[PDB]
């Protein structure tokens, strides 16, 4: 087992907003 320093000190995680229909692009890279 190891130490992976010490913990966040924060008092509140980080506010986002979330639309999921702008991420939604038309960008097709198929395998060949
Ligand atoms: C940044 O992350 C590294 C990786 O975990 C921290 O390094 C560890 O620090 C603790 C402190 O006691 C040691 O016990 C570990 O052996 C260290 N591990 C490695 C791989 O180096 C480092 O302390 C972190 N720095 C900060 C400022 O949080």
């Amino acid at each position: 087992d190891v130490d992976l320093g010490p913990d966040s000190s924060a008092q509140s995680c980080q506010e986002v907003d979330i639309q999921p229909q702008y991420f939604q692009k038309d960008w097709t890279k198929p395998i060949d």
